[PDB]
């Protein structure tokens, strides 16, 4: 799909059996989502950006799907107000900026 | 151009006759610039970050280069962990997401 930024770019997302509503965000490295549970390891981190830092539960290789792409990658997991799919899953989706 | 995001999509900006390096953000709503001297009167805004919400000072109708695509609007300046170009000016010169 081609998607417009006259509005913010939203995307329903598959993660964990749960469904999420999620930004598409070039400005974050990685994905953060709001706390929920996920499978398998995972180690602390702090992410920061306006406004300060919080501390996220890092996991790698988790399973999304997104706009009916299936893509593995890393997940940030903490109290994030805004759920966001950073660049290191937009690129398995092959997500690029044009203009 | 198209920019894939394997990187940081960090890009060459011209305001107030200066060069400086911006990422291109498709989560942020405005565009926030770290502190510098724009003409004018500004006005109080508040936007919301991962750890919070903060004040910063608000100019508008100004012009700004980004990536030798010229553009005037509204440029919010304050303490941004980097140069962000959001959707108001992203949509100004014409850039989409696609995949
Ligand atoms: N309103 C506006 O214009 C506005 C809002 C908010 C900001 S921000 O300063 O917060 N900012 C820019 C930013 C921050 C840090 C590094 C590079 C760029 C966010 C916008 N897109 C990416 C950022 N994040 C997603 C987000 C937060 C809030 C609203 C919408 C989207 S995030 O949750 O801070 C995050 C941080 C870091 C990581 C990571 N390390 O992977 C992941 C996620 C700026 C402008
Ligand atoms: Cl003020
Ligand atoms: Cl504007």
């Amino acid at each position: 799909p081609q998607i417009t930024l006259w509005q913010r770019p939203l995307v329903t997302i598959k993660i964990g059996g749960q469904l999420k509503e999620a930004l598409l965000d070039t400005g974050a490295d990685d994905t953060v989502l709001e706390e929920m549970s996920l499978p398998g390891r995972w180690k602390p981190k702090m992410i920061g950006g306006i406004g300060g830092f919080i501390k996220v539960r890092q996991y790698d290789q988790i399973l999304i799907e997104i706009c009916g792409h299936k893509a593995i990658g890393t997940v940030l997991v903490g109290p994030t107000p805004v759920n966001v799919i950073g660049r290191n899953l937009l690129t398995q989706i092959g997500c690029t900026l044009n203009f």
